């Protein structure tokens, strides 16, 4: 629960991580300071850009972007489909990736698209098996 | 770095969690999409409200009400020690704790005014030995 490591003199702690992501996704679930709407082929997933900013290097770059910061409203490419990005998005906020041989193909897809390279990994790993 | 678990069949991502907080403490280290400023005894604290409502009781109550939610200053109680909201405030982002003989009595005080339940028990286990 607590620990202490070298070079560093604060006590560490083992679960803080997972319960801030924990109670951002509690955010979102009541739609609470979301700040963008995502746009998927006509299909729409409310975020906040902070989370975004941190999971997704194609988020990272649009919104660091001057121009593009306090835009509300981010349409993805018409061919990226909704089921993947759902996906994502939901790993985004949990750390569970919901990875089946029906989607895993699409998932890899959408997060090459997102340069979310960890999954992309994780999904190259699975499908060499 | 990734597992299995029961009654569930997503794939768990140990360290994502991690890797979100370090990429959000950087966001606040580069001043991106900071949204709110607190204000102790006159020093200024940039943060995300998300992360706060994350972490903080009392920033959780202030900001899901509807007259607080878009404000973008928050004045503490002037009694509040600024160098104690500091190490919160880096602890929110970072999972450590700097805790010390010389500050752990207003670190604690602090974390009661923000109402973060596993910091105070922490300070109370500390100051038991
Ligand atoms: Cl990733
Ligand atoms: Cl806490």
């Amino acid at each position: 629960d607590l620990y202490l490591r070298p070079g560093d003199s604060q006590i560490q702690f083992t679960r803080h991580a997972s319960d801030v992501l924990l109670n951002l996704n509690r955010l979102r679930s009541r739609d609470i300071l979301t700040d963008v709407v995502i746009v998927v082929s006509r299909e729409q997933f409310r975020a906040h850009k902070t989370v975004l900013m941190a999971c997704s290097g194609l988020f990272y770059s649009i919104f660091t972007d001057q121009l593009k910061r306090n835009l509300s409203v981010i349409n993805l490419d018409p061919e990226i489909n909704p089921e993947g990005f759902n996906i994502l998005l939901d790993f985004m906020y949990t750390s569970r990736l919901n990875l089946r041989e029906g989607n895993i193909m699409a998932v890899m897809a959408t997060a090459m698209y997102l340069q979310m390279e960890h999954v992309v990994d994780t999904c190259r790993k699975f499908i060499k098996a």
